């Protein structure tokens, strides 16, 4: 039998909106725990739902978004309020509200009056990207993330205010039930979702366990973390009301390697670009180098996204391991001895952290940025300081085996 | 400004659907190339168009969905005719056509008179996998591909006939074009997309250069053979009418070896499980193990998909890791030195083709299934003899790099 389907219907059915809608194992799945006022990144060996943490950061990326959207601007995001309690999920930001206006177009096809924020929240394939520009480094594109949001959300309350009037519409029953907004005077400015997802549909406890709880609050920690160094230096991440620590890539490696190399050498670099529009976004980067790290090891904030796969690592990859190539042939008496990149890099654990104009992905959940290589090669350049120092650390540890 | 998109404008604009819209560099891009008589898959180390590669996939996954489909049927799918010249792409397969009939539903939302395979080619989000089962080994689920392959068309020509009737609908334009069907009596029974692609919008010559042309010609070719592993028996696969060689995994094997280990052994396994429905459908296994491989290496066709990352993989690399440890420990007398999955699997080139009934993917492009890591450890075993030889290759191979 061949179905015609519908957007809200399809995306509670299919997992190539938001990943698998039950719980899988997950490759790479960290959370932060916190052990006497120190901050670790840990691994959750557990699985859970891929589509569950996407709502969670379909927001927090559009929140971001916001951010950057804003940081040139005269009334900028000075904030990410982020929180996880009893289930409900909440997060605010203080730029320009959504506009509280009427949509002609929308309200043509609905043939009531529909204003900005319920098509910001509740029309597929709509937004203010579906015309990105080459240069943007915001991470939303679709018109789709947040109703991505709403469709997995047993109840959902959009909030926002934009100086005059403040606007607050119920979406309830997984995008089912839309009520009419109810719009009154303020002088706020600001954006709020604040939902409860279906956690049980999705494969989880109702209400949460103690370990399901306990998994999805660390999880969001990190993530508020990554987005606390992506962010500008006048935005504060709060996660559950507590200001999030790490705004350098430096702290952020130290939170990753906490346990498998405390104390350690922190090899930092800010790689930058001589044409615009990538001279306007230097990357961050932070690598430590152990001999107990078994694999090579990254983690990417890319235009706000963690994402996990992309030519920006095997850009600062295959520099290392040329230069680790070179001094390896030097420094042995060997002379004869050939070693790849698995030799070069499997004792590195790096963090990435900037925008990249112009990237593309793979799939809505934007596990992968698409670019070709030679963008790197073309324009950036790594500073020699950052890849000396690398290549003299993994040496040593390549001499010290064959010790 | 905020904006409503439809699909057709969606799916032009955004990579979320199949990746980039123009050429970026593609990891791990392979092609088949013909010497004297032998096959060799060899890398492609140029930029490609993913978009480009999966309108291709989109209908060659369709037609091996359409012989999984029928194989325990009367009437079955006996060929897959795949062909591709002077930038025309077609795909003919032979079991039951499309239902020649009109749909109710589809022609009241028209308003005029629609017949199924228009819904098939035309309708986004619209198929016979809207509601899969959970025992559903077709690669298809989304109601998307086919029409992923029209938006990307100049020109198409849907062809299909049920034993009755034939029917012919011209698409063109990117899907702005729908002529009406011709419908006329036949006793043909068959299913074929005829199209031309967007070549330049997509950062293509016009025509396509001699490369880009042998580029794409390899890397279609090299998917003809995936399928003609994945395929079953009475099923023949052709490219530009030649038969494909490779119905075995050994046979996939020896073709991406046959350059960096030509002679070499391969170890095989069927990976059976025992409960329904994963006992229905068996894992394929073929693995090189060499010396001159620098890192681990799969390739995997699952449910007629080349996808390129899954816990299938991790089950063997973790299961001939664990061996790899005890008998290494055990043959080296020195009894300490402590070897991890890189050193175990580094050596490593595995073809993993077959079915798992229930997976997820991580979107459209199903780049990555999702599954929970225990169905293998609860469901499937790897056969001992294959477990045994490979540890043995990789323990040999160990020792002589520490002698
Ligand atoms: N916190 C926010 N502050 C301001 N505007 C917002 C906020 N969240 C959402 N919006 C607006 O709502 C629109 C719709 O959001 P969304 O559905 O996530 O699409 P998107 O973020 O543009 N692209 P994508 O996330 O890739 O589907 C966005 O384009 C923004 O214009
Ligand atoms: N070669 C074919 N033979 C028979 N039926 C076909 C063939 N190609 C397409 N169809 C039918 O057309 C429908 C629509 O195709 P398609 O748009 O690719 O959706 P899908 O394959 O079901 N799921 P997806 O590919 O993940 O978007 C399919 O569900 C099949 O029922
Ligand atoms: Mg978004
Ligand atoms: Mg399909």
């Amino acid at each position: 039998a061949f179905e015609i389907s519908d957007f809200k219907e399809h995306a509670k059915k299919k997992s190539m909106w938001a990943g698998a809608l039950n719980k899988v194992t997950i490759s790479g799945l960290m959370g932060v725990f916190t052990e006497d006022e120190d901050l670790m990144a840990l691994p959750i060996h557990r699985d859970h739902c891929p589509a569950l943490l996407k709502i969670f950061d379909e927001i927090i990326v559009n929140a971001t978004d916001h951010e950057r959207a804003c940081h040139n601007k005269t009334k900028k995001v000075t904030y990410i309020k982020i929180s996880f309690d009893k289930g409900v999920f909440s997060c605010e930001n203080d730029g320009p509200g959504i506009p509280i206006a009427k949509h002609e177009q929308a309200s043509l096809i609905a043939k009531r009056d529909v204003y900005v924020p319920e098509v910001a929240s509740c029309h597929f394939l709509a937004g203010t990207n579906i015309n990105k520009a080459k240069d943007c480094i915001k991470g939303g594109t679709n018109g789709v993330g947040l109703k991505l949001a709403m469709v997995h959300s047993q109840w959902a309350i959009l909030t926002t205010a934009d100086g005059a009037q403040k606007y607050v519409q119920h979406i309830n029953q997984r995008l089912d039930i839309i009520e009419p907004p109810t719009i009154t005077p303020s002088r706020e400015m600001f954006t709020r979702i604040e939902l409860m997802p279906v956690y049980q549909e999705l494969g989880y406890a109702e209400p949460l366990s103690e370990t399901e709880q306990a998994d999805l609050s660390a999880w969001i920690y990190l993530r508020a973390c990554q987005c606390a160094a992506y962010v500008g230096k006048g935005t504060t991440i709060y996660y559950n009301d507590k200001p999030c620590r790490t705004g350098s890539v430096m702290a952020l490696a130290k939170m990753y390697t906490l346990l498998s190399a405390p104390n350690s050498t922190i090899h930092t670099a800010t790689i930058k670009a001589d044409a615009k529009p990538y001279s306007l976004h230097p990357l961050q980067v932070a690598a430590v180098v152990s001999p107990k790290f078994k694999k090579f090891e990254h983690v990417s904030v890319i235009n706000g996204v963690n994402c996990v796969k992309g030519e920006h690592v095997t850009f600062l990859k295959k520099t290392i391991n040329e230069m680790v190539v070179k001094k390896f042939q030097q420094t042995i008496k060997d002379k004869n001895r050939k070693t790849t990149l698995r030799d070069s890099c499997s004792n590195i654990f790096i963090v990435i952290v900037g925008s990249i104009p112009g990237i593309e992905w793979t799939g809505q959940r934007k596990d992968e940025l698409s670019i070709a290589e030679n963008v790197f090669k073309t324009h950036y350049s790594i500073p020699s300081s950052f890849l000396t120092s690398m290549t003299k650390s993994i040496v040593d540890i390549l001499l010290q085996s064959i010790s």
